[PDB]
């Protein structure tokens, strides 16, 4: 997916519901590792690993 257009209208929907599933914080930050893929519950998966990644003990 070279090409960019469609994107627009699911990054669109997806992180209104974001704000439902997770903080901006988080959300502005995962989405900079999926710039291709922008999902509701796949950003959710990333977001599982980046906060046990910084869990207190």
């Amino acid at each position: 997916g070279p090409h960019m257009g469609d994107l627009a209208k699911e990054r669109a929907g997806v992180y209104t519901k974001l704000c439902g599933v997770f903080p901006p914080h988080l959300v502005e930050a995962v989405m900079r590792r999926f710039p291709q893929l922008l999902d509701p519950q796949q950003l959710a998966a990333e977001i599982l690993s980046y906060k046990s990644q910084h869990l207190s003990e």
